[PDB]
C-alpha cells in the first residue's frame, strides 16, 4: 500500500522516522503484506495549512496531529478495524502521539493499479501476490 | 469528507482561510454532513510545480487557480453536480476567485475506510451516521 | 486524469518540467485523451520525508526516484500496462531516470467525479468524452 502522511512542521527528522516506522509496523501487522512493502511520503504544513476538526466526537487535537491517507488493494473490514487500533497503539507507545491525534482515510484500488518499478505491473505478472 | 487543496504561493493566510471556509460551506450545503465534519489540507506550489490546462474547454486559468481533491463516502450524482456549482459560487462571492479557476476531482470510499480518532471506525461503530 | 508527483529536492525547474512533459506524453499516448487534458502537481521532499522500498523485487532506488499517483476515470487493464511501460520509456529517454526509479499507483473514479471549470460537470454534460 502507499501511506501518505500530512503533519504540521515541528518534528525533527528522528521523530518523523519514528512515526513512519511505527505506522509501517502497524500496517504490516494488520494487512499481512511483506515487510518490504514500504511506500510512505510525508507532507509538512504550517498552522495556516490544515484544519482537522472531530465531527463532534470529542477528540483531542494538537499540533502533533497526524492525517494518514492510505491507498491499498482491497482489505477486509476486520483488517481495516485492526489496522486503526494497531496504528494508534504503536503511535502512542513508540512516538508518544495521543490516539486523539490520529486520523485515517483509506482508498481502494486493484491489481492492475500498481507499478513498482521497470514499467511492470507486478500483481498482474504474478511477481507479487 | 477530506478536502485537499493545491494552490500556488501568493495568498495571505487570511485569504487561504477564506477559501477554506467558503469551500467547507459549499460541501456542507451540498452533501448534508455535520458542520464539524471538517478535514482540510492545503499545499502551496511554486510556478514550476503545477500545470493545469483546460482540456480545450476554454477556461480561464490564473495564478489563483485552486485544484481540489475530495475523498468521500458515496454521494449521488445530483449532490456532486450541486457541490461543483455551490463551490464556484461561494469561491467567487466570498473570495473573488473566478469560476474558471476551480478544478475538482472526487474519489469515493466506504464506511470501513475512515478513522476519525482513537483507532475507532466511527461509521462502523455507529458513532457517526451512517 | 490528474497526475500527482512526489520527488526529492534536487532537480532544477527545467529538470522538473522535462519530467512532467515526458510523463504527460506517456499518459496521452497510453490513454488516448486530448493533449490539453493536462493536470499535474509536484511535491518536493527532504531526505527525511519519503521511504520507498521494492517489496523484495530487486529495484534499484536513488534520490531521483519518482512516485506518481494518478486519478483517472476507468481504463482497461492493457491501457494501464501500456502506460507504465510508456512512462518509464519516456522518463529514461527524455530525463535520464532509471526505470528502477519509477513507482505508480492509480485510483479510479467516474464521470460525475470531475469538474474542470465553472462549476460544471463536463463528462456529465457531454462537453467532454
Amino acid at each position: 500500500p502507499l501511506l501518505k502522511f500530512d503533519l504540521f512542521y515541528g518534528r525533527t527528522d528522528a521523530q518523523i522516522k519514528s512515526l513512519l516506522d511505527a505506522a509501517h509496523g502497524a500496517m504490516v501487522d494488520a494487512f499481512g503484506v511483506p515487510a518490504n512493502d514500504r511506500y510512505q511520503t510525508v507532507s509538512q504544513h504550517r498552522p495556516g495549512e490544515m484544519v482537522l476538526e472531530d465531527t463532534g466526537l470529542g477528540y483531542g487535537r494538537s499540533s502533533a496531529v497526524v492525517l494518514l491517507t492510505v491507498i491499498s488493494r482491497p482489505r477486509s473490514e476486520e483488517q481495516k478495524v485492526c489496522f486503526y487500533k494497531l496504528l494508534t497503539g504503536a503511535l502512542e507507545r513508540d512516538c508518544g502521539i495521543s490516539p486523539d491525534d490520529v486520523i485515517v482515510a483509506l482508498v481502494e484500488n486493484s491489481d492492475a493499479d500498481w507499478s513498482f518499478g521497470r514499467g511492470r505491473a507486478e500483481f498482474l505478472t504474478g511477481d507479487l501476490v
